[PDB]
């Protein structure tokens, strides 16, 4: 069974076969998302991912290997299989390396690299090529809110008119300030009780998040989850902390009008 989507990643750019060429070996790159065929990827039940009738192919299975388009029947079988872990990676099972956008820029060429759970290794398979804009509702039904670059995020009463409560959920698995999309929700370290702040998006593992089935917002590198510190909204501190299932770690997205 097959279905076709765009693949959105770093900075909301899409996986794109360079210059629309279908020549074997043409690299994959980032490019602003659109409907062109070299950005439409068909996911088949054989774990191939195809554009223009050819396969996404690792041109080698080493750290730093380029990913290219290549004829599905003549490519090495190992090199054309991909899986899509629930946290938003795109992994080549043979090598265990993951598809990575090493720079934010358009025309950055995609590589297989060691998985470090970086936001540069986050992807979203979707027909909607725009970030989803939502409030993030958590403990006491309050809303997560940003408060400027380098400052903490924290909880406030939900307001339809508070733009700092509006989050752009980007395809690279970053959570960005909707009005200032260069800025990312960032853990300031990977240890329990490190503080969650807003920092310039830099593709880092500290800027990657996963909304899991238990209502947690998980930082995959650390394993830890967003937590309203001490269940005390007046502290105005959100930290990462091990998942406990407690109310101060439950979150819902609510789409904004
Ligand atoms: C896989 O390729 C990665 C990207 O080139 C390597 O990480 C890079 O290692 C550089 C040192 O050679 C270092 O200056 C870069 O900052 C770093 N880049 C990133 C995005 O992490 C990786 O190298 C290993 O991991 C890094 C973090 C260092 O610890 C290196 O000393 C390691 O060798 C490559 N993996 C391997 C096994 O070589
Ligand atoms: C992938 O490479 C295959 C092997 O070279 C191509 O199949 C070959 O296509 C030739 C010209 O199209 C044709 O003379 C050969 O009979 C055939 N060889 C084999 C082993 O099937 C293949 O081309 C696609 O498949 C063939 C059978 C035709 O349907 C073509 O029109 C197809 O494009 C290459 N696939 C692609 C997408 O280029
Ligand atoms: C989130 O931010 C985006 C990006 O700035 C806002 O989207 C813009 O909205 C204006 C007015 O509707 C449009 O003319 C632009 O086309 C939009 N730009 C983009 C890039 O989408 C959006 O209004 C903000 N708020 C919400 C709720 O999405
Ligand atoms: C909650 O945080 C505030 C602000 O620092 C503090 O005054 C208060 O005593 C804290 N503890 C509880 C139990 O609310």
């Amino acid at each position: 069974t097959s279905f076709t989507r765009n693949i959105v990643g770093r900075d909301g750019l899409c996986v794109d076969v360079r210059n629309g060429y279908d020549t074997d070996g043409t690299p994959l790159q980032l490019w602003p998302c659109g409907t062109q065929r070299n950005q439409r990827w068909t996911f088949d039940s054989d774990d191939t991912i195809r554009s223009m009738g050819k396969c996404m192919t690792a041109n080698g299975l080493n750290n730093g290997s380029n990913i290219v388009i290549f004829n599905c029947s003549t490519a090495a079988e190992n090199a054309i299989k991909w899986e899509v872990p629930i946290d938003g990676s795109i992994i080549n099972p043979s090598s265990g390396l993951v598809m990575t956008a090493p720079r934010a820029a358009s025309r950055t060429i995609l590589l297989l690299e060691d998985n470090i759970y970086a936001a540069s290794q986050g992807w979203t398979v979707t027909n909607n090529v725009k970030p989803i804009v939502a409030s993030i509702v958590g403990y006491k039904e309050m809303c997560l809110q940003s408060n400027g670059e380098n400052n903490g995020v924290w909880m406030e009463d939900c307001e339809a008119t508070s733009l700092q409560q509006q989050w752009a959920l980007y395809g690279d698995r970053t959570i960005r300030v909707n009005s200032t999309r260069g800025l990312c929700v960032t853990t300031n370290g990977y240890n329990s009780k490190d503080l969650i702040i807003i920092l310039k998006c830099q593709g880092l593992p500290s800027q990657r998040w996963f909304f899991n089935s238990d209502g947690a917002i998980v930082n995959p590198k650390s394993r830890l989850v967003m937590d309203v510190r001490a269940s005390n909204v007046s502290l105005r501190e959100i930290i990462i902390f091990p998942a406990t299932g407690n109310p101060n770690q439950q979150w819902v997205t609510q789409v904004l009008p």
